[PDB]
């Protein structure tokens, strides 16, 4: 019994119970390392053999949605695609912006696979279009409000999704953990302090992440208050 696959295949209008879910991510928190987490679940259980990290390359500036976009651009031509099962249901740890980056490299790859976002330090389902996970759909039932789906926090279908992206992050973190004589990107913020800087590391997954996040996410943080938030916001949009 698999009550949040059930759920997602219904909610997400799915052709059938998304069995495998991959789920993506995309940092850069230390010098110039862009790295981007593949994780794998079968059955709504998570496979860490199967867990991939891609390296980002040939950015010479960061850039989150070109890095999405060809993590997920190999993972679907090459060795990867002919050699990995398509997922059923890929989950993007990211707002409209990583999704549009996920979509963009499906569609140059030439492949159609069902896409669901997390918006970033929220609990909001971003959807590809209007009529679901499957983003070709010329019409349709409508799923949504605004391609947008809000759910219960204790909702099958999205606590399955956010363990997905809890399993993403956690990869991430790991990877970081080992990373860290090299200082963070977060380490150049003025007017909040060490233990400040550090507390953002957790929560934001690059400078260009953190300066784009409403100015409520940073000072939500635990350690921040609405003061720290506001400077931070405004040295990153200085530059």
């Amino acid at each position: 019994d698999h009550p949040g696959l059930d759920a997602l295949k219904d909610v997400l209008a799915l052709p059938e119970r998304p069995w495998r879910i991959e789920g993506y991510d995309n940092s850069n928190l230390f010098g110039t390392n862009i790295v981007s987490g593949m994780v794998v679940f079968e059955g709504g259980r998570s496979r860490r053999g199967e867990h991939r990290r891609f390296k980002v390359r040939g950015l010479e500036h960061p850039d989150d949605y070109e890095s999405m976009k060809q993590t997920i651009y190999r993972r679907f031509t090459g060795s990867l695609a002919d050699k990995l099962p398509l997922p059923d249901l890929m989950l993007i740890d990211g707002g409209r912006g990583q999704v549009n980056a996920a979509l963009d490299a499906l569609k140059e790859a030439g492949v159609q696979v069902p896409v669901v976002g997390l918006a970033k330090r929220e609990e909001r389902l971003i959807l590809p279009g209007r009529y679901g996970a499957q983003w070709w759909l010329e019409t349709g039932t409508e799923v949504g409000v605004d391609r947008e789906l809000l759910l219960p926090h204790t909702h099958p279908a999205l606590r399955m999704l956010i363990g997905v992206r809890d399993e993403v992050h956690n990869y991430a973190v790991s990877y970081h953990r080992k990373l860290r004589m090299l200082r963070s990107v977060f380490d150049d913020l003025p007017g909040i302090g060490q233990k400040r800087r550090d507390a953002l590391l957790e929560h934001f997954t690059s400078l260009e992440d953190l300066a784009a996040a409403p100015v409520e996410h940073i000072a939500a943080v635990p350690g921040m208050t609405l003061r720290a938030a506001q400077s931070v916001k405004e040295f990153l949009q200085a530059r």
